[PDB]
Parts: structure tokens; C-alpha cells; sequence
């Protein structure tokens, strides 16, 4: 079943079980680009719910009937709470201001509010999509507001909590591995030792700094454009509206949202999203290093490095013992690469503003939310299904410590540099160890080697 | 209702109305990254259907029971034809080889084939996911095969047909506008004239070259990895299998698919996808120019350039006549920016292969298919909802031709350079036209101006 | 005219008039990639001079002879001061750790110090390149230190000062234009009014936030790797060296350098350079918008927007009055594009660390310094040669204000929406002004139009 | 030591020993962005010399005095031959059309030709920079021509020859290693065997396809804009000039240059440079994989993979036998990252054309030439200083083959899967070899293992 609505181009059938109206149906026909995977991110829709709630509450002061305003606030809450996601079928690839989604939100909130008040759907009575739900608003300043509400909420609920879990798990392994001495690798060549915990402490620092970098990129995300209306002047709205809407959004979300000090910078550009994307771009570089390292450190069982034993996430064959594919490392490094491409997409859009309005908004916030969700989700997955279950192959690590040529410099003050190079060059030529060689040349006894060559003493300055 | 299946980690409930098995259910739990918008692109799933059809038909030669092989072929066809899309819930962000989706396809095809043969779902009887559906195959060589089948089909059915429509529509407008002389713009400054059709012929050429560039990037997309098995050697398969599978895929699709001459290059890298993405990256640069030009040429109605009258796609207010937002230009330019970011994502993944296997496959093909779909769909939308309806504002174009200072050089051979600069500098100072100025200074009569100053003669070399 | 020096691989001719030695000559033979334009950036060389000056003063505590330490310090000062630039022929495309430039610096300082002490160039007497100039230092922790010193100096001396000049000049113009009312543009379509000062105040905010973002990306640039030695443990350096050399660098530069609290994160990755590049990538988006807007606002003289008169710095043609190509806008927007590409280069390198050492260091700092130099210099050139001299074309702005159809809404309270719309639709049809039209229809008097239509009242909330 | 020249803005001191004139000096004052490393690439300057040589010979048909044309041609030849490089001080960051370098070339050629004719430098007598050297040319269609000439020459002289050397050296090693069997790596985990020759044959295919991709991106580079004049119409040039100058360039260079069939597409965009950059971006992905693989395959000597012995070009430490940093791999992988960033820079510029002229030309060709030079030079250096000298560590490969758990499947037909798996799980547990284990359990004899386990039979289909 369907109802009949009209726009300036013709009549449109609107499904009776849908709260959107003719303007949304027209948008689904004029913007058939990409399919359902391209739908406007739900976080933006929910952020509009919060936003329309705050606006309706403020415009009450300016005459808006409380019976209507309260119905708008109730319907807005349902959008914010994810109760009406099925009534937003529009894709990212619409107008660059996000007008169609703003209209989508206005139509859904009015028809739902109309229903709450016993009215007829599609009639704009008593709740009018533009005169009431969009009162004192514009697509140009509401969509940017929704972008920053959505990004802030995603950062604080998904991105940062995910990185925190990865940080804590990496820190636990650093402490767990504090006593395991292994051979370092510089240029991928054997190098002087360090503890597996020291190496992991570097990953911990990178994730710690990743969270600091994301937080340092949030202050200007908290600035809201609501109040600039069409070009940033605030024409057709009341003094104090901008500040009151921001304070209301801050109270509803619990986050320190504020009104943008300059609404022209807030409409004509989205450099804060470029900034936030850049912090996630750095995070991706950090997580690419961490994941690839763990990937190669777990390589083996015999023709790789074999320092780490990663948990199984795929069925391991009985005839292939010890073989574990680093599946989560692969998901994480693919996510990292994706974030890097998304950042360039954000950068191109952020650079192409025209005069009073940047009209790349939907694609910029899509890429920002995409990266934040992937990094957060991937961090959790990488933590629970890999990091927490990493074990050290101490037997193989200690074996390659005894077989390494790197510890020969510990003999320098006892038998001389030249005699040390002879042990090194000889063991290298013969393929044996340093101790077996040093003994068979008569340079020292086995008990002298054990006393002179101590890797535990090669882990810091003196 | 659900059935019980097991993997090496525990028992799993499998919905009875689903054809996938325990391995897929385990993948949905171990790879909760991004949500439903991150599901493996349907074109890859359908390409697996084609692929599993071709393999089952070839392995018949190697003993596979025809009753089983025919059931696999029937089930494979249903996947290829899009009849079973609801049985593939896995996201791009899985293992870098695409193993989980290969398992997803093998489970769905066996359970469906089992159903066709009157067996019990989840039993692997008589159709075994690995021994029968995955016979002589590996995730390492089947997923690359599916990537290239999907990319080729998308290029030929979506991308190129969309660009062809945009090309034809731009060509029609070039011919329609062949006689409309306007002022050129270099550095955005007024310049010598050219026809609106000449300017549009440049857009036509860019789209024509875009199609040539995409086609020139397809020869190596037609190379299929099927037959390299785990590392490219073709271990555990029969001589001629690689060629027969490729010829079968070519026959099923109607496209010139061939087996990759070097299976190690086909598994260890995906430089063909980087190549194809680069051609779409060029296309995006072309379409960014075309769309932004049309955007600015339609700016107005009075404080812009106002050369073009774009069709309305949003409701136009009665009190705002002549104001038309270039909505499709904004969708197209956002798509262009997205393609540029996707290309970088493809580039990072394509560069990070390790030894015998590049394990960034799902994210690379996702970004490739994303760009191809968006460019194709956006081309159609931009054509039908903007280009075909563009009109020239001949009145405003001709008015600015009479008011332009650029045509003064046509007077050079008649009244001298110095006398021409006087008319120019005077009209510029006074804000009048060249004809009104040239007359009031007594340099020539109105009938001499009309005869000497002819823009139709300023459109080519002499 | 050469001297003969020796390394382990044989004989090498060194020009008598160069201070570098055999190792540098060896490096020039094995890394002939790109030519002179690819030489290691001078700021990196100067930063090395600061570092070697700092180390030499600190290592006197370890027995370094004061007479030699004093000569090393004097020669290091000459390097830091840009006096020995012709003695560094190595390209960026060398060892990924920068070891060879470290050896280049050690040899130049050693031979210059030898010269000051009356010794023979190339003898290593009395100043040894490794035992004295490289004392307590590693071939892995010195280059990361140098590039952070160089990055910090370039930010504070070039990048921020350049952005500060641009901020101030834009702010002065924002005030000079605070009363010039123009027609706003959204989607490039005519929109409600705003002043040039308001529009320019958005540019000012963008530059102010750019400087904030760059400063917010510096805290981890000030962390120095010096002391981590080969793999980050500090093996074979002295306790307290790390903190002492960093404090000496801070005192020599007046910048808050400190030792890196985790040397493994400091050697294995350069996320700080990625962070700083990201800040400059956001800045480039801001400058692209500003420069491109001023570009189009100055378009004309007659077939463009024509709101701004940009300074003419290059030669015009007397026959072309009014035609000024915005060449400073082109240099700026080209620089912005370069910074965006540079950022991807930095991102790829930063993502590809391996275990204990990221070996993409030279190319990472090269792109960071390149972007910082271009942004800083372009901001000065754009300021001095364009912004400070921008003039408003008030005569044309006033004409376009009077001819705009946007102000028609001011008549709504006085003659009703229905009648205002009739005026706009008629003015649009006849190509006349709102005032002329509203009078011919007889809906108001000329004195009534001037009293009701006041753009000065349409510039903010009420 | 200066001379005094004059432009419309006053007096300018020109060094007596320079051939450039007032306009060039003016350009050096207004565009002080970046310094000498940012000077216009020399290949662009040489290409201008070819172009001006071609134009001068053709314009004799238009009355150009042969005695002057001959001097222009001789001076243009000196520019093309790299003999007047010190007379071009302008940076890339100039007018987006490259006009000032065009004037730089016109002044240098004019003053050098004046000198050859016994005239006074700076007098424009008898050789005028614009009336003679720039005859029949525009300030907009000359730079696009020059940068396509430069791009084509650099591809054919530097890029492809470098890739050809790398292809050939990799192919020779593929054959030298055709019988050395090693353990394959998928996901970095141990996998079924393949030969080093097979693995290397993949690298060979990648380079072969890279050269194909680059050549496939050239056809539209050979299209020259010369003749389109200011906006593409060819106004104020002669019929036949476009086709004649292009054929003269083709004859002078031996490359298939032709006039662009659509001069509007040729001036308004540089999609061909984006296409060519994309080809080099694919090449960079290929070289990253090859260089990084060889990097890790040479990792060791003992705590890495250790399959390859790379040539040692820099100084080792006698105490560190076997430690060879893969420095050529680092220069190559850094170059690859740079090319990827360069491509985004080219992409952003190529996307930002405006109507009749893309004014990002200098930065676009700079990045194209930069990538082509680095790729070509790095391929030669990587070839001569690494690839040709790579040796296989056959002793270690054989040891790791015998210690691998991967070959255990060869025992399946002889003792059954159940028993083979028992051997693998035991060898893995005890850390012993398959042979040792299979004997202690008594499942076979040593002579039986050698007859059944033949890796030479596991290298292809059957």
C-alpha cells in the first residue's frame, strides 16, 4: 500500500509504512548512485535527531507551539535513538550540502510527530517539515552541525575506546615479555639485543600517542555551525539562537559542544574534518607498523622468524602443526590502507570549497566516519582475537640467541677486538655458534664465555 | 529455528534458512569490522558463482561425479545470477586472501547442491565444500580470479556504458551549441572568444579518452590466476586445468578471459587492479573538470557567470526565479574526489605484497568496484538529470559579448593599435561598451564597428 | 686536483677542495639517483651541525680532549650556519636510515677541524670522524634527531611566520572591507548578502586555526632519538647522554627539545612527521580555498565575478585594460596540491617501518621540509604580492547589488510574499532590476523601495 | 656587474653574464618560493629549446628573416643541449600556465642570438624575444607542448631504459636460480615449495608489464598543444603551423609527436600527464614489492630468512661477518613511496582545470618528471649495485628445506595421512626434522624417505 504525495515535478507514490515524504522519494530517483552500501551513515541520521531535538526546544522560546514542539522532540528522540533507521534511504552521493538528508529528516520527524498527534501522514498538518521542524535552520548549517556531532560521538564511543583496549593489551604483553631477550633487527639485519617487552613498549607508545593525536584534533570538531543559516550571517534567526542550540546539544550528548566563533569558516570549509582525518591517518601508519611487525614476528613455523605464536582464528590442519595465518594482522593492515585512501578523499573535498559553502560535506563525513568505525572496530578485533593470546616462542628465541653472531662484541674487553672478529668470521664460515668456535680456537674456556657474554647486560647504557 | 554445526573452536548455531555453514558463522564473529556497509561486494560473490561453475565443469574430467558436479553447477549459477545474495554476510575486512568468502561460497554452493539432491543441510553429504566445490582450488588463486571477473564485468556493464552515455550527451550539446560565440576564460580572466560547442567538444574528448584509458587498462584484468593454487606452482592440480578454467569462464561471460602467463605475478601482486584504478583516477580528474566547469558556467542568476541554464532537480521557490543549484555537478565532483582516495587505498594495498601472496585482496577489489560503480552510476545520473537538459543563456552570452573588452583587437588593422587601446582604456574607465566609446571619440562610425568587429571571424587560425 | 683516501674497498679520489672523505665519495658512486635537486635538504645538514656541536660539548665529560672538542664545535658551527653546504653531495635516495649523510657530516666536520688544527685533510689526525665527531652516537639515532631539529626550526622560522603574515594581511583587509556588502554565493548560486569583511574573516579564521593545528602537531617533534643508539636500548652510550645532548640542543636553538621517553617508538617509527605533515595537509586545504576564492572573486574584468581588483605585478598589455591574471593565487594553489601529494609520500614511508628501525627517514623529512618551505614562502609571496594590495571594486559590487534578485524578500512584510514573487519573476523575465519592476507594476514608490530594501539590515541575527 | 633593462614597471638590473632579461628578473622578484631546488626542471628547459628551434624553422614561411631564424635556431639548439642551464632561475611555483618560463626561454634565446649576431645584450636588436622567438606562439600553448616533449624524452631515455636493465637482470637471476628449491611463504607462513627462479620470474613479469603500462600511457603524451594559441581556437596563428611544428619536433626528436586533435582538451586539462603518472604509480607498487621481498630474503645472517646474499657496497665491520644492510632496496622503496605521493600531487592539479586553461602546469610536469627520473635512476642503481650480484645461500636454503614441516604430505600415499600427521606433530613438538622423526617412530627407512620425499616433484601440475 502507498499514499500519494506531490512535488513540483509530478506525483509520487510513498509507501504507507514509511515516514519520509515526496522530497525523499524524488531524491531516491534523482540520485541512483552506488546502491545501499552508499546510504548516508546512520551516525549522521542520529546526529540530526539530536540536532532537531535541540532546535525544536530552543524555537519554543520564539513562539513555536509546545504541543507541536514536544511532538517534534519526541520524534527527534526516536531518530537519535536509532528507532527509525529504515526511513532514510538516501545515499552519500547527493547534493554537496546534504540538503536531501536534511529534508529526509524533516519529513520523517514531521510525519512521525503528526502520527503522535493523531494526524494524517503526508499532510504537513499540524507539523510542517520546513516551517516547524526546520524552523530557523538551513541545510547549510545543520548538516555541518550533524557532521561534527556524529564525528565527536563516534570518536568517543568507538574509536578511542577501541584504541584504549589495544593499548592496554599491548601494555600487558610488554610487561609479560619484559624478561625475554631477543635479537633486534635494523634494516632487517641482525642487530644488538632488546627485550620483547621493550619492542612491545614501542607499540604501546604509538597507540598512546595515537589517542593523544585524535584528542588534539577534537577541539574544533566541538564547534557547531548551527546558527549561520544560509551563508553564515545568521539571517532569519534570533540573537542567542546559535549559543542556545549548542548548549542544548552539549547537554543532550554530554560532550563540550560550542558554537563556532566564525560561522563563515564553519560553512565554507570543513578543515576540522581534514584535521581529524589526518590524526586517523597517523593512527593508521602506527597500526600498520604494529600489525605488520607482529605478522612477521609470527612468521614460520620454520622458514620465518618464529618469535611469536599467534592465536588460531582459522581451522588449523592436523598435518600442518604450528602453521597459523595472522588473520587479524591482515584485517588491520587492510583497514590502515583504507584509512589512508579515505584521508586523501577527505583532503580533496576539504580543499574544494567555493565562497560561502563547501559542497562536499556528505563524502567528507562519510570517509571520516568510515575510518573511525574501521579503526575502532579493527582495534577491538585485533586485541581480542590476536594480541591478548600472543605467546613468545622462548625456545626458538633463546636458540637463535645462542646461534647469533651479534653478541661477539661482549668479548672485546677480555680477548681483544681482533680475536673477537676471528671467532665471528670463523663461526660464520663454519656455520657453528660463537661459543663452540671460541673454544675450538683456544681463545677461552666454556666457563669464561658464560661469564663474559651476558645478554642481560647489553640492554641499556652504562 | 537453527541447526547445529561445529568447527575446531566450538559449536555454532546456523540459521536453518541460510545456506552458509560453521566457517561463515565463525567469520561473522571474528571479523566484526564496520557493519553491513562493509559486506563483500555482490559482484565478487557473483564472480565466484561463475568461477565455481567453470571449475566444477572442468574437474568432471578428473573423476568428479556428474550427479554431484551438475548440482554444483546449478547452485553456482544461482550465486552468479544473484539469487543467493542473502547468504553472504562477511565483510571486506577479513583475511587478505579472501579465504573466508571462498569458504562462504563453498559452504553455500554445497548446502544448496545438497538441497537439490535431497540431502541434509550442514552435513557435507553428498556435496563436500572443500573436496568437491573447492576441488583443485585455493583461496589464493580463486579470489584473484573472482576479483578480475568482477572488475571486467563491472567495467563493461556499468562503467563504460555510463561514460558512453555522458559522451553522447556532451557531443549532442557541443553540436547544439556550435554557433553560440562566448568569451573564453584563461586564469579565470576574460580572453578571446570560442564557441560554447568548442568548449563542450573538449569535454567530449576527455570522456572519449577516459573510455580509451579504461579499455587500455583491461588486457591484464583478463588474465586469471586460477590454476596457481597456493603459491603459483599449480601443485595438486592437472596440466591444462588453468587453461580450461579460463576458457570456460570466457565462454560463460562472453569476455576474452585468459590464464595468467605467470601465476606468481598473479598471486603475489595485483598491479592490474592498480592499473585499472589509475585509469579511473584519470577519469575522475576529467569528470571533476567537466562538472566543475558546468557548475560555474551555470552560476547566477545575476552574480555569477550565467552562461548555462541547468535543469531543476530540487523544488525551485516561486520568489527565487532563475536560481538552480547544480545538484548533479555536486554528486559527480564528490564521486570524483572519492575515486581519488580509493585509488590511493588501492595503491597502498598493491604495494604491500609479501613473497608469494599479496594479502590485501578484498580491500583492493572493493575500492576498484566502488570507483567503477560510482563513476558509471554518476555518469548516467549526470547525463539524464543535467547534461541533456542544459540550455544556453544566449541573451546573457550575447550581452556580455557586446560588453566585453576582449574584441578590441579586431580594430587593429583599421584604426591602429594605439587608437584601439584608447577605446579600451576609455570604455574600461567609463564602464561603457567598445562601440559606444569608439563612436563618442570619433574614431569610427557605428556601421564601421559592425563591419570590422566580427567575432565569427575570431574562432580559428588564418 | 684530488687527494687519495682509503676505505676497506680500496682507493678513492677526493677533491682537494672538499672536506668530505672516502665514505662520502663511496656513497656518491652507489647512489646516483636524481641529481643535484635531490641532494639532502640543507636544513637537515644545518641540524646535523647543531647536533654534532651539542654532542661534542657533552662528550668532553667522557674524556674527549678539549682542544679537539673545541675544533669539532667550531667546525660544527660552520655547518649549522650554512657555510659548508658545498661539501654535502649526497641525495635523499640513500640508506633509509640516513647513515651516509651522518658519515658525510662526520667527515666534513673532522676535516674542517683538522684544517683548523693545522693537520692534513683526510688523515683523521687529530680529529677522527667516528671516534670523536660521532662519539657516543649511533648511525641510527642521529639522523632522526637531525630531522626533528630541522623540522622544528623550519616550522618556527619559515612556516608559522609566513602563515602569521598571511593571517595579519587577511585580517587587515577583513576590516577594510567590513562595510562593503556583496551578494553571497552558495553552490555558486546567488545567495543572501554578506560583507567582504565577513567573507574575509572566514579566511582569517582558517589561517589562525592552521597555525594552531601546526603548533598542536609539534610536541612530539621536540622528542629526540639521540641516545637510543642502534636499536633503542642505548647500548654503548653513556647514562645521561640522551638527556644532556637534548638539553644542549634546546639551549642552542631556543626550542623545547627533550629526549624521547621511548626510544623504540622513536627509531622504529616517525609518526610525529606524519602528524606534522597532516597539519600542513590541513593548512593546504585552507590555503586552496582562500587562494581559489580570491582567484574567482578577481575574475573579469567583465565576464567574471569582478568583486576584487588584484595587484598587477607582471606586465600587462596597454590594449588589455583591467586584465590581471591572479598569478600569486596560482603559485599558492599549486603549492597546496604539492603539499597534499607530499603528505601521501610521508604517509607511505611512515607506515613501512620494520621492527626496530623505520628506514624511510630521508624521504620522510624531505617531504616534510619541502611542504613547510613551500607553504611558508608561498604565504609570504601571496601576502606581499597580492593580499595587502587587494582592492574592492565597489562600483561593480554596488551595481550587482542593485541588479540582484535576492533582496526581493525585504518587500514581503510591506507588500506580501505574493506580490514580491511577482516582481522577482518579472524582473527575471524582462532582465531588469527589482526596483524598476516594482515601480512599473505600481506596487510601491521609488522612495518606498529605498526605505524597505536596506541590505545593511540583512547581515546578521535580530 | 649588471646591465639595465626596462619593462613597463621600471628599471631592473640584469647581470651582464646572464642571457635572460627584464621579464625574467621581474619573475624572480615576485616568485621567491622554495629556492634553487625548486627551479624549473632542466628537461622542460631543453624541451623548450627543441620547440623554439622547431617554431623558428617553420615561421620562416611567415617572413621570418633567415639570418635571424638561423641565429634563433642555433641558440635554441644550445638550450636543448643543456648548455645554457644557468640562465634559467625561475621556480616551478610561478604562473600556473608557465608563461614566465616561456618568457625566460624567449629572452635567453634572443640575447644569445643577439650575441651571435654581434648585437647588444638586452637591446632586442636584431632578435626580439616575442616578435621573433615567440612568433606564431601563445603564452598558453607553448608550455604544455614543452612538458609533453620533456615527458616523452624522459620516458624513452631514462625511465624505460632503466626498467629494461632491471627486467633483464632479474630475468638472468631467474634462470641462474631455476633449480634452487626453497620454501614458499603465504601470509608469511611456511607454504609448499617453489624455486627462486620461479619467484624471481614473477618479479620479471611485473617489470615487463610495468614497461608495457608506461608505453600504453604514452599515445596522448605525443599530442602537442602548439597551435591552440590563447584558448584553443588557434586565433592569431597560421593555418598549418600546428601540424608543421609538431612534425618538426617529431623529426628533431625521433618520437611520434603529432598535433592535438582537440586543442581545448589539450589546454584545459592535462589528463595525459595524470595517465602517465598513474602508469608510474603502478610501476612503484611493483618495485616496492620486488625491492621489499629481496630486502627480507636477504635478512639475516642468522635471525632472518637468509635465502639471498646481497652485494656489499658500503663498509662492513670486520667484527660483523655476514651483516649486509640492503641499502639499494631502501633507496628503491623510498623512491616508490615518493612516486605515489607525486601521483596525488599530479592528480590534484589535473583535476583543478578552469574553463579554457588548466593553470597547474608547472607542478604537474615537475612531479611527472621527478617520478620518471627517480624510477629510472633507481632501477639502474638497484640493478647494477644489487640485482646482478645477488647470490643464493644454497647451504642455508638446503638446511631449511630439510628442516621444513611442509614436505610431510609426500608421505601420504606411502604411509597414509594419519601417519604423516603423526610425524609432523612430533617433529614440531620435539623440534626435529621430518626424516629424523619418521625414523624413530619406525614408519619408514632413511632410504625410503629420500625416495618418497622429492621436492623436485612438487614444483608444478601433473
Amino acid at each position: 500500500s502507498f499514499r500519494i504525495e506531490y512535488d513540483t515535478f509530478g506525483e509520487l507514490k510513498v509507501p504507507n509504512d514509511k515516514y519520509y515524504g515526496a522530497q525523499t522519494v524524488r531524491s531516491t530517483m534523482n540520485f541512483k548512485i552506488g546502491g545501499v552500501t552508499e546510504r548516508m551513515p546512520t551516525p549522521v541520521i542520529k546526529a540530526f535527531g539530536i540536532l532537531k531535538r535541540a532546535a525544536a526546544e530552543v524555537t519554543q522560546d520564539y513562539g513555536l507551539d509546545p504541543k507541536i514542539a514536544n511532538a517534534i522532540m519526541k520524534a527527534a528522540d526516536e531518530v537519535a535513538e536509532g528507532k527509525l533507521n529504515d526511513h532514510f534511504p538516501l545515499v552519500v552521493w547527493q547534493t554537496g550540502s546534504g540538503t536531501q538528508t536534511n529534508m529526509n529528516v524533516n519529513e520523517v520527524i514531521s510525519n512521525r510527530a503528526i502520527e503522535m498527534l493523531g494526524g494524517e501522514l503526508g499532510s504537513k498538518i499540524p507539523v510542517h517539515p520546513n516551517d516547524h521542524v526546520n524552523k530557523s535552520q538551513s541545510s547549510n548549517d545543520t548538516f555541518p552541525t550533524a557532521m561534527h556531532i556524529a564525528a565527536a560521538i563516534e570518536v568517543h564511543e568507538v574509536l578511542l575506546p577501541g584504541l584504549q583496549k589495544l593499548h592496554d593489551a599491548l601494555d600487558a604483553k610488554s610487561k609479560e615479555f619484559a624478561q625475554i631477550i631477543k635479537i633486534g633487527r635494523t634494516h632487517t639485519q641482525d642487530a644488538v639485543p632488546l627485550t620483547l617487552g621493550q619492542e612491545f613498549s614501542g607499540y604501546v607508545q604509538q597507540v598512546k600517542y595515537a589517542m593523544t593525536r585524535i584528542k588534539a584534533a577534537m577541539p574544533r570538531i566541538y564547534e557547531l555551525a548551527a546558527g549561520g543559516t544560509a551563508v553564515g550571517t545568521g539571517l532569519n534567526t534570533r540573537i542567542g539562537f546559535a549559543e542556545k542550540v549548542a548548549a542544548k546539544v552539549a547537554a543532550l550528548t554530554g560532550l563540550p559542544f560550542v558554537t563556532a566563533p566564525n560561522k563563515f569558516e564553519a560553512l565554507a570549509a570543513h578543515d576540522a574534518l581534514v584535521e581529524l582525518s589526518g590524526a586517523m591517518n597517523t593512527t593508521a601508519c602506527s597500526l600498520m607498523k604494529i600489525a605488520n611487525d607482529i605478522r612477521f614476528l609470527g612468521s614460520g613455523p620454520r622458514s620465518g622468524l618464529g618469535e611469536l605464536i599467534l592465536p588460531e582464528n582459522e581451522p588449523g590442519s592436523s598435518i600442518m602443526p604450528g602453521k597459523v595465518n595472522p588473520t587479524q594482522c591482515e584485517a588491520m593492515t587492510m583497514v590502515a590502507a583504507q584509512v589512508m585512501g579515505n584521508h586523501v578523499a577527505v583532503t580533496v573535498g576539504g580543499s574544494n570549497g567555493h565562497f560561502e559553502l563547501n559542497v562536499f560535506k556528505p563524502m567528507m563525513i562519510k570517509n571520516v566516519l568510515h575510518s573511525a568505525r574501521l579503526l575502532g572496530d579493527a582495534s577491538v578485533s585485533f586485541t581480542e582475537n590476536c594480541v591478548v593470546g600472543i605467546q613468545a616462542n622462548t625456545e626458538r628465541i633463546n636458540k637463535l640467541m645462542n646461534e647469533s653472531l651479534m653478541l661477539v662484541t661482549a668479548l672485546n674487553p677480555h680477548i681483544g677486538y681482533d680475536k673477537a672478529a676471528k671467532i665471528a668470521k670463523t663461526a660464520h664460515k663454519n656455520g657453528s655458534t660463537l661459543k663452540e668456535t671460541a673454544i675450538e680456537l683456544g681463545y677461552l674456556t666454556a666457563e669464561q664465555f658464560d661469564e663474559w657474554v651476558k645478554p642481560k647486560d647489553m640492554l641499556g647504557p652504562k
